[PDB]
């Protein structure tokens, strides 16, 4: 059943959302060539627990071995912080940032029983034009989906909007053609991490109607190659592009308002309004 948050729950979700954004703002100066994902995990864990008085959800509730997810390059999602680069057979399982890398840091914070879920891309040193375009177009996908959100809109319009943007990108930029990951989706979020509904990022005809008070994530994963993914069966978590090309993701937790949406995880650096009037 999809939850409609009451005024008290919305305020707690606003606090959780800001805390999750704050972690991403705090960590930025630590993100650079030669730092391990393990170090970033230690700094975030300590900040979340000691400064925010909050909980890292993945470590405590999801059976994740660390506090944050750190996905580099061809890792799509659920990269595991570590101190050393390892291998899944022939596939690199990176842990140490290099010039030219792209990194997603994925933060899920709980404060007073409510969740804030967000992620962003960081560009490490001099990143190629193709990697910049991938990160940029993935963020455009999130931002354009947000512009469609208001009461009465069918859920399928989110993925339909994202796929329309990627189709246009691919028609206009044959050198920088992208695909949408199909295996992972956004989701209702609140008192529980995984609530209804499921939010797919590709073209679909889901007729679920958005209502004021619903809270859910939009988190499109865009691949520089084909859409397919491969799960690390050794560590249970790491998801790779099946073709070894890079992948980028941006996520916000969002509240449906009377006329649009509120971006609970908005960061200070973003040129996106915290409250969109899409009416
Ligand atoms: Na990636």
């Amino acid at each position: 059943s999809i939850k409609i948050k009451n005024a008290v729950e919305i305020e707690k979700m606003r606090v959780a959302g800001r805390l999750a954004a704050e972690v991403l703002e705090m960590i930025e100066p630590h993100v650079k060539a030669g730092v391990t994902t393990e170090e970033l995990d230690q700094i975030c864990h300590k900040y979340i627990t000691e400064v925010q008085g909050a909980i890292p959800a993945p470590l405590n509730y999801h059976g994740f071995p660390k506090s944050i997810c750190t996905s580099i390059n061809h890792i799509v999602c659920h990269g595991i912080p570590a101190s050393e680069d390892t291998y899944f057979g022939q596939i690199q399982r990176p842990a140490v940032l290099r010039d030219g890398d792209i990194l997603n840091i994925d933060i899920t914070v709980i404060k007073d029983g409510y969740h804030g879920d967000t992620s962003k891309m960081f560009l490490i040193g001099d990143v190629s034009i193709e990697d910049k375009r991938l990160c940029h177009v993935a963020q455009e996908c999130l931002y354009l989906a947000l512009k469609q959100v208001k009461p009465g809109v069918q859920l399928g319009e989110i993925g339909t909007t994202i796929e329309k943007h990627i189709k246009t990108n691919n028609k206009n930029n044959p050198r920088f053609k992208f695909s949408i990951v199909r295996d992972y989706c956004g989701h209702g979020i609140g008192a529980e991490f995984h609530e209804e509904p499921q939010v797919v990022h590709y073209k679909n005809s889901d007729r679920t109607v958005l209502r004021e008070g619903m809270i859910f994530t939009i988190e499109p994963m865009i691949n520089a190659g084909k859409f397919g993914c491969r799960l690390d069966d050794e560590d249970s978590w790491t998801v790779y592009t099946a073709d070894g090309k890079k992948s980028a993701q941006w996520e916000h937790t969002i509240l449906v308002t009377a006329t649009g949406c509120e971006i609970l995880t908005l960061r200070s650096e973003e040129s996106l309004p915290r409250i969109l009037n899409n009416a």
